[PDB]
């Protein structure tokens, strides 16, 4: 389950920057 940015705004395209907004994938960052 994406946070309160990554719904229509996933960011996230390597760990790099995903594990600065997340702490894991949530439902739309890499698996
Ligand atoms: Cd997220
Ligand atoms: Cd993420
Ligand atoms: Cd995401």
């Amino acid at each position: 389950s994406p946070c309160q940015k990554c719904t229509s705004g996933c960011k996230c395209a390597t760990k790099e920057e995903c594990s600065k907004t997340c702490t894991k994938p949530c439902s739309c960052c890499p698996k």
